[PDB]
């Protein structure tokens, strides 16, 4: 149950954001999709998040703040075990996990 | 306060490019609820993050077409279309990205 329509714009923000704007449409409830695509009204545009490459040092610190915030501080020990994760990577988020 | 800290028993990074963290004790069914994009799988009780991805200008035009489709509206890309502050390769590189 679709239907076809142009897009009047593309646009790239000062931020890096990429701007879609509908011929006609508009989705102020887009968020709803969980696909991190928003609706920005005063330029009536879809739009992604700003540029972003996480590493996995920054997502391991995301993974223990998510923990952090149900009440568990995770911490490594000396008997933590490493699967499938490169050396250089490994001192990587050892420093990740304590800084 | 009620903050208990834990050891963390593994750190691994699966076949499909996920990192996961294994804590040693604790349980995290509700840990999507942070809204931090951060998930709990009960099978291998593990937090863990989704696959990693590069930024892309095409693969992001294609997931907010890929929204607007699941709202009932399939967008094209037109002769007329305005494009602002996008640059001439990027700018065919996102032509091509909507057709395929």
């Amino acid at each position: 149950g679709m239907k076809q329509e142009f897009v009047a714009a593309i646009e790239i923000d000062g931020t890096g954001r990429i701007h879609v704007t509908p011929g006609e449409s508009q989705f102020p409830y887009i968020y709803r999709e969980a696909m991190e695509v928003s609706w920005n009204e005063s330029t009536r545009s879809l739009h992604s998040p700003v540029p972003r490459e996480w590493s996995y040092a920054q997502w391991l610190q995301q993974i223990f703040a998510a923990a952090s915030e149900q009440g568990v501080k995770l911490v490594l020990g000396p008997n933590t075990r490493w699967v499938n994760v490169p050396n250089e990577l490994r001192a990587e988020l050892t420093h990740a996990a304590a800084a």
